[PDB]
């Protein structure tokens, strides 16, 4: 029954792959505890098991994904905080290997397992959802090292922009570093950092000119120089998106890539573009492709807010806009519901004489949206600032309004309960709902600010392994690289860190974590014997003890 | 004082937020619309200076929408125009989709002066409730600094 | 003055800066009848300053 | 005069560390595990009896 034995007939019949290498030493043990969930024994088993990181590592893995395979509450439940005190205990094992020998520590990250799969401690943390062991400060600095591969990971960021301006000043006495040339080159414009700053001024470069074709050489005339390049660019862009989806099992990546919403934004983009491109090449559909242009250039934009994310300063917070947008939501549906009654209130007191389709849905939303933002018609509204006339033939007084779109012809019998209807509006849209609004604002930003700082320790790290996966050359002349990866495909035809560790330095690693993670059990081992409850318990069996010993020579 | 002084890292990703935005809709603002006036300084006002004041109760809707602009053939180019009574909007403005044209600028409107101010509004509040304590303590510090150098 | 709060501010009606002057009372005082519809047609400006 | 005035206040400082260190609630379960196995290191020194 349970989770055990099922699997195993369907195996046996028959992290997928982990599944079918088991069939029916401390690891064998180990693992068979963790498809178990034998919970003491497994902790057990790996506290006295070898490859302690990567081990407590690869046990959350299947741990965190297990819980994901999990259907019942309670083991996944148990399973769950098994992970989380594991990871917990790991990521503090980690520490404490960190503080006592750094570049150890570092080393033992990349290194190859035999294990569960030949996957890094990182990749075991992506797929195991291991956010607390990215957050941890010790692999966050090596991210940040990464990210500052060969670049001096302390050098200032004014210093290496000023670098990235002047090619010559890289063979200077600034911006160190850890043929000279050729190698110091490619070290520099390889690194993930150079790699992003150079995607981002072609980002601005690109909407740079995008901007200038849409506002001043869009004319019906055929396609000039500029916009004949800017076809250019956007088809290497086009080609980069479609070559890092099929990049980063071909249905599977599709489908994959189908998700990082971010990624669905920027193909919305392209795709927008590519009809815009459309509209403009035939010759009828030339106002409705200027258009859609000018709407794509809000995609490009808004793309490139999140493109900027990666700033530390700026990225928490980035994270935090994502978060309200629940917010928004019902300050819309609040603000739509109250717009659409007050203005069908007032064009049922106030009967215009222009009562067309388009005009009445003009004066019922939109210009009362105006009416928050200070555009009040005050003066094509109340009877006492215009004036009057004859205009209508219905019995009534009308008094012309001097607007352009306000009606030609309004009516004033209740225009004081009009003024009125005005006052209860402004009372309660300019007041109790923006200002209810920003106090829940206030309330879900100071409710979300943590986990969407832990959240983006690891939205960090994926942007860095994807820049660090991205080809070296930049959009505008991202056609070489593609020529080169599609020769890397097409001399294929006729034909992600991984720094190696030594052997019996894999010895000397294990045994100085064995060593240190024997440390940490007899440090939680005086932990626990000084903790105040266990304490409280010592005393409890020594006073028992003692009342039992007396009762032992109770008969003396 | 040492709280206002510490408010700028929040005024600068207000700053970053507002200037990618307001460049985004200049753009597709003067994109949508064609004056006829595309003159480099003429172009460059249009599209950050008026949508900056648009933030704060200056809208030009009698400069950007068509039901109160006035139509007349100021320009050779088919279509209509509606030059506009502005002084720098423009001497021959578009209205081919002056509808989009108003639902982008509801966009802006709805963007720019409800989620950013606001949003921004929390973030004050909370870096002011999260370093009051260390603003009085170097304060103690600065004062006693400040009395050394009198 | 409820407007006053939400931007619509007659400044013009309300500042003697922005009215011109006129003798549009027989009281003796400076008026300066105001361009408003409903803002009165003849004010006074003995304190406008206050 | 100063010196040995600090020195008496630093001293009654001390003692006063010392006895809040002797009635802090962690140092006196501390002691009390100290007094209840000395009892029964003292009941093992009598066990044979
Ligand atoms: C970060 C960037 C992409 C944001 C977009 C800003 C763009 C739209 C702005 C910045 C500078 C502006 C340019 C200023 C001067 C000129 C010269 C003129 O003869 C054509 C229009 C043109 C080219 C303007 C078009 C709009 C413009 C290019
Ligand atoms: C609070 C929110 C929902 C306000 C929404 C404002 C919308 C509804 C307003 C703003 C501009 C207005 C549009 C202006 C121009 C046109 C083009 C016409 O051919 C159909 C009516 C239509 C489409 C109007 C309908 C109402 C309108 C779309
Ligand atoms: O880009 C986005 C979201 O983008 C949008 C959301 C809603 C409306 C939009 C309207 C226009 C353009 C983009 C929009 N990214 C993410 C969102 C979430 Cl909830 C988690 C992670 C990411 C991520 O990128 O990692």
């Amino acid at each position: 029954n349970s989770l055990i034995r099922n699997l195993l007939d369907q195996a046996s019949h028959s992290v997928g792959h982990v599944l079918r290498m088991l069939l029916g030493p401390w690891s064998d043990l180990l693992l068979w505890a963790l498809l178990l969930n034998r919970a003491q024994m497994a902790m057990y088993f790996w506290e006295m098991g070898s490859n302690a990181v990567s081990s407590a590592l690869g046990a959350c893995l299947l741990l965190r994904v297990m819980a994901r395979l999990e259907p019942d509450a309670e083991e996944a439940a148990r399973r769950k905080d098994l992970a989380f005190k594991f990871e917990g205990m790991g990521v503090d094992l980690f520490g404490e290997c960190y503080r006592s020998s750094e570049v150890r520590a570092a080393r033992l990250l990349l290194r190859r397992c035999p294990l569960w799969g030949d996957a890094t401690c990182l990749q075991l943390a992506m797929q195991a959802d291991a956010r607390a062991f990215f957050a941890q400060d010790g692999v966050q600095s090596l991210l940040t090292q990464k990210w500052w591969g060969d670049m001096a990971s302390t050098t200032p960021i004014w210093a290496l922009v000023l670098a990235f301006f002047c090619p010559p000043l890289i063979y200077t006495r600034l911006i160190t570093f850890r043929r000279r040339c050729l190698r110091r080159w490619f070290h520099f414009w390889g690194a993930p950092v150079t790699i992003f700053m150079g995607n981002v001024v072609s980002y601005l470069l690109f909407l740079l000119l995008f901007s200038r074709v849409l506002l001043v050489d869009f004319q019906p005339a055929p396609p000039g120089s500029l916009e004949l390049l800017l076809y250019f660019w956007a088809f290497t862009l086009l080609c980069e998106e479609l070559r890092q989806g099929l990049s980063g099992s071909l249905s599977q990546r599709l489908r994959l890539y189908l998700a990082d919403s971010w990624n669905q934004c920027d193909l919305v983009a392209l795709t927008c573009f590519l009809l815009g491109v459309g509209c403009r090449l035939t010759p009828g559909l030339y106002h409705l492709g200027r258009t859609v242009l000018c709407i794509d250039f809000m995609v490009f934009t808004v793309r490139l807010l999140h493109i900027f994310t990666v700033n530390k300063q700026l990225g928490p917070k980035i994270v935090i806009v994502s978060k309200m947008m629940k917010d928004v939501f019902f300050f819309l549906f609040f603000l739509g519901v109250w717009l659409v009654a007050y203005g069908v209130a007032t064009e049922g007191l106030l009967r215009p004489r222009d009562s067309d389709f388009p005009s009445i849905l003009r004066r019922v939303f939109y210009r009362p949206y105006l009416q928050i933002f200070g555009q009040i018609p005050q003066e094509d509204m109340d009877v006492a600032l215009m004036e009057h006339s004859n205009c209508s033939s219905e019995p009534g007084f009308w008094a012309h309004p001097p607007g352009a779109q306000a009606g030609t012809c309004v009516s004033q019998y209740a225009n004081w309960l009009v003024v009125l209807l005005l006052v209860i509006f402004l009372l309660v849209a300019n007041i109790l709902l923006v200002n209810l609004l920003i106090a829940m604002f206030s309330y879900t930003f100071g409710k979300v600010q943590g986990n969407s700082d832990l959240y983006w320790k690891a939205q960090r790290y994926r942007l860095i392994r994807e820049f660090h996966s991205r080809p070296a050359l930049a959009p505008p002349f991202i056609v070489i690289s593609h020529l080169r990866l599609l020769l890397r495909q097409l001399c294929r035809r006729p034909r992600h860190f991984r720094v190696y560790l030594s052997k019996e330095a894999e010895r000397k690693l294990l045994t100085w974590e064995s060593v240190h993670k024997e440390n940490f059990l007899l440090a939680r081992a005086r932990d626990k014997r000084e903790s105040d409850s266990e304490r409280l318990k010592r005393t409890s069996q020594k006073v028992d003890l003692a009342l039992k010993q007396l009762g032992h020579i109770r008969e003396y």
